[PDB]
């Protein structure tokens, strides 16, 4: 005997449902539809013995437009509880000062993103702290690796940007073997195309910024715990850090992660259109999309990958780096020559010019591909029009 | 041509000025989103370089508004648009400037409740007579136009009854007689129906509604075909300071970005829910331009572009008792409120709700039976709508 | 026995404290010290018959951080409620569509703000409302110019830009006598220095654009009702035109409002020291301020402004437009050269160049001055450097 | 010199600083107030052209957050200024940077409660080694200062001690040791205090407290005094992720225009408070900068300026359960709750709030005992506040 406001007893929501209502409810004061947004820094408290009566006190500890944004992305991710940070690499910055100390070892993907890579050489490693690099392409290089000191094995998947892919499963089941921490950055993949929480990873971390938000809007970060232990380990040193999300990046998020399975279907489409496109180009030396039939791991993709294949290509203009740099000036609009990815807007960039940088798959004009949502045939024609320019 | 400019020649496809259209890069940054001008008033650089930089008051224009202007201008395939704080204030703009006393206004009789309001209660006043007829056929129109007609205001799809009006008619009629024609395309959303496209001389939007889709902001849209239009309503906007804000206008430079997709996600949803419900034996009537059932199929098909739209409606059998009794115990994810065209499914019964004001005679004249509810449907899985509304319907 | 949340039973809070917290509790359910944003468009209803029941349905309507600050802003002005528009103009053209139908006769200031004149004039004359733009500075012109179909009598005070005065109690004491409707426009006074209603006024139409916001960031208006009649009306005319306030501008302006006291008292500080300069400069012909001894109207002043004089002056240059002009184009920075007014940030504007426009007292030349918050030494510095190269 | 610019070989004085400093009109419109950058990317203009116009990502660098923190380097005398999401973050930025195993780090014992737990529960585990002594003799600074010893970090006034520390004494001594001189100024704001003008490296702020003073964001800053320290800091938070938001930016742009008259008339309210207090009978002991009991009242009248501050500590008669008995009967203006610096006045006894968690030994020792209570004075009537803790200390 349900009636409105309740949700059918025994009835799992379906996914795009979680996506548009998870960890969100209409205000129980007013019943406004939204999260009204928390903008202030303290909550009143009715008494010293009702201290937290309420569950707030101050906002870098929580906020409630935070807090609801967590519970919704817990619920995507699959996780006991998550954590939402000012920007993504806060969220990696907090898991690596949580989960090691001095003398612990640390397995990273030689290929993972930039910053993260950054932060673990040029500060972390200052800690006596040992980041060991391989391929995690192969989980077996995973399995050798794990040293008695490996405290963490931090994969990502896809990777930025080469989109080379981790075996999530198999690296979870190592993991879970020889009892060493498996964290995931699933920036690239997006629940909606892969859960390492599903697949046995112990935490996820998310760059909300890129395709959470998907509107270029806002940076934030996302620490996503499938147990409690860790769940209040990486509160706990948010708080200590003070990092944490704003309500207003929270509210933005909240808002954008409604349509994040039909934004990521449509960059996905035009993604698989465009390396089709770019596959038969003449002017192409190698394309690189999950989603095309000569991805070196097909398999791996089909096995790991929900849905699609992602809005994420990469590619190499035959020449060199000079013809890379001659179509990067060339593009046009709609396409938009910066960084980030994950973007309504489609983004186009090279990492090259924007040896240690060859190891890694970012050959000579190795040019990244964010695909938006515009009409797929304007973004064709710019990039046709580019590489005839090259 | 280098990085950062549109081909020449070239214009963006539907879907690409969605997303692009009428922004550029900030020049000052690059930021590829526009900065919120939150800020009331704009420094000169000298008396002779007075609006030199083209601001001056935020009453008057602002940056963010403008850009976003410029948007929905060439999203509708206008001159010219101005944004408002909600589309009851584009309305209201629109009856201020083109309405005087002794004027005659053709009006849909199937309205908007708060169009039908703000004409019967306030505009009435200044001695501007207000007719009220069925636009569902164009020699209606046709012949209820006065010799003091000046203002013809059509609305497609009808709120809630959904009914059609043939814009293109209209609007050829409208040419003819001399007459402004207004439409309201708020159900249609210009990826359904572009009214400017159809010979209208100005389109009225309720942003609120699907430019948002979110539940998020209010605002309102006037798009004009020319730019003497376009003038008169600035200026009027400018003296009755009904303005859009830079922040809302920010959220709908946002949220229009994924109209296309969130509007093919609805369409599909409301056709399957539409399919659905016209075979419950609990449902008297269903009312979507997407099923064969339509009574204006004809017209939907050749206005209809892509989708046949994300509202939809129905009659429950058993009269007001029943649909309020359905109304109670309609589940989440759907949310009993006002409101419609968001990413949120919206259910709601004029009758007890919206017009718990009206009389029921002129009620079911203007076509909301005592059993009609209006459906806007979002994004969530039609399943789980589908199944709250049976278990809905099991109550009633 | 009241308790930690509660205020004292009896007291009435003094003028500041109301400005700090008035129409503003902790959140109900989280405590927060201050008003959640609800950035939301509808409001879900629990049932058909506990339609309303939380008071909230559609934003247009109303809106809780909107509502919270008409609470407010009805206690700062006295009055029995208070209704928030997008702009000043909005709230104006509010009044003068409830309370006017063809035939009425309006008694308009003759040196009103120039919207409020253009907007009476220019458009709702077309509806055979009869606008009489009369002095002010005499109530009894105003009882004179009375006729029957006289429905508004709209004074300001001091008014936009010639700071005439206008006498709100004798003028409020003819309209009741007459039972004719007395609003006022209190834009430039404030409520710091003059409330409207205590001097029996039965509207006020405030710019909250201006001193409400005091630092040039958001546009708003509010009508102040004395009467829930008055209050009604009004309410349901903003329904009807669409022109209510926003959240998110409700809650700047409920951020700024908590300093107007403050603020308004260094600004007039300010302006009383800048009017002084000013009236002793061999450059400067005529210095306009209620705050120095030879303002005309100086007895109204004195009886009529509580605490300050304002933040609002003018000046005129010797030597005409040409000089104005130079002065103009050479006022060096904090001084910015714009519209507006009220702020922190010190504003200088020549309404002549930014027959009709003398009558009212808008000269050649001269300079309305919004007096901001900065040091004072600084102000008068930019104005000297710019008065000696005029 | 025409009009938009500064004269030339002139310094604004202090709060016209306050308002304008480090910001300009817009230059694309000539916005009065900075555009707010709600954007995450930048456009670049060509490959060769690669930040040509100084942005790229706002993770990075922002231009909102780089106007805040022009206007702070300026406001606080520092070469340059990095904004943070929170104070603790740029607590958390200095020891990350500045701080490696086996280096030595002289704290304040009577530090915010925040510094003391992340520099004891987090990075001593990275084998650095923190000392917590009293500063109030600049002598134990310079006693305490081994070969490994980095950074010293002051604060004045403490949290919630109220004690001062001699910045100019602690800098010379820390100039001739060559160590960084960081300090919290705070409770104090630049208003009152400049560290960077007696002698200081580094200032950190918590801007959530007295730089919004609104109760509205959360906020750090790091003030740097010259290029490299600076350079530093920039690299770090980049890395680290923690850069302030710009609408966050954007409020306290707004905020902090009015941290002058704000900081006068809490300090006027906080000096009348503080005389009233130290004369009930129910009142053990009061402490406030401006009344002749300071103990530290020399060091006070040498290094406040303009004013003493807004914030107060008293010590209640009767201890824990008396102090518990006034908290729980304070009413309102008052605001029992966390934060310090807003324009609403806020009340907390750290005992059984803040330091609930905290043994009592320690507790003592670090100076704030049973009946200690902290007091933020806002912008209320003095009256309201006054008959407020008169009738709490009639419940004590
Ligand atoms: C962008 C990104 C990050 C960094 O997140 P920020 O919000 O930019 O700090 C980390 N990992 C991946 C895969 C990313 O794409
Ligand atoms: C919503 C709506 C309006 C009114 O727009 P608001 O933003 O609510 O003021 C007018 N016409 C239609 C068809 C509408 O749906
Ligand atoms: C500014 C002003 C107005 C107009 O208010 P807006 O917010 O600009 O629409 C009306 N009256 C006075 C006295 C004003 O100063
Ligand atoms: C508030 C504060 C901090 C912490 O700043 P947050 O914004 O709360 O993270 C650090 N030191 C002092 C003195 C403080 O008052
Ligand atoms: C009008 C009243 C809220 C609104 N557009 C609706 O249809 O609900
Ligand atoms: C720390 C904890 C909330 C904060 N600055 C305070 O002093 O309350």
């Amino acid at each position: 005997g349900v009636k409105a406001g309740d949700w059918l007893p025994g009835f799992t929501p379906r996914e795009e449902t979680v996506y548009v209502h998870g960890g969100v409810e209409p205000d129980p004061l007013t019943g406004a539809i939204l999260p009204p947004i928390y903008q202030n820094t303290t909550f009143v408290q009715e008494s010293v013995e009702n201290y937290l009566s309420k569950g707030f006190s101050y906002s870098r500890t929580s906020n409630p437009t935070v807090l609801s944004l967590e519970k919704k992305i817990a619920e995507i991710e699959g996780g006991f509880g998550a954590c939402c940070f000012a920007t993504g690499m806060a969220a990696t910055v907090t898991i690596f000062s949580a989960f090691l100390a001095p003398g612990d070892h640390c397995l990273v993907t030689n290929c993972s993103y930039g910053g993260t890579n950054r932060c673990a050489r040029l500060h972390f490693s200052k800690y006596n702290i040992d980041f060991e690099f391989i391929d995690f392409r192969d989980p077996t290089n995973v399995e050798k690796a794990i040293r008695p000191q490996t405290k963490v094995v931090f994969s990502e998947s896809p990777c930025n940007p080469t989109l080379y892919l981790a075996d999530i499963e198999a690296i979870s089941q190592i993991c879970k073997e020889k009892k060493v921490l498996h964290v995931c950055d699933s920036t690239f993949a997006t629940p909606y195309m892969m859960r390492p929480l599903d697949l046995g990873a112990d935490i996820v971390v998310q760059s909300t910024t890129k395709y959470y938000d998907g509107h270029n809007c806002t940076l934030g970060g996302a620490v996503i715990s499938s147990t409690k232990e860790i769940h209040d380990k990486v509160f706990f040193l948010r708080n200590v850090m003070g990092n944490i999300m704003s309500a207003q990046t929270a509210f933005y998020t909240l808002l954008t992660l409604k349509t994040l399975p039909i934004r990521v279907e449509k960059q996905s489409a035009n993604a698989q259109k465009i390396a089709e496109f770019l596959s038969k180009h003449h002017k192409v030396e190698h394309v690189i999309y999950p989603g095309i039939p000569s991805f070196p791991q097909k398999e791996l993709a089909l096995k790991q990958h929900k849905n699609v294949h992602g809005g994420m290509l990469a590619f190499e203009v035959k020449g060199g780096t000079e013809a890379g740099i001659r179509m990067m000036n060339h593009v046009p609009r709609p396409w938009s020559l910066c960084e980030n990815l994950g973007a309504c807007e489609s983004i186009i960039t090279c990492p090259a010019v924007f040896e240690d940088r060859l190891k890694v798959g970012i050959t000579d004009g190795f040019i990244r591909v964010s695909v938006g949502i515009e009409d797929v045939n304007d973004l064709i024609d710019g990039l046709d029009y580019a590489l005839s320019k090259a």
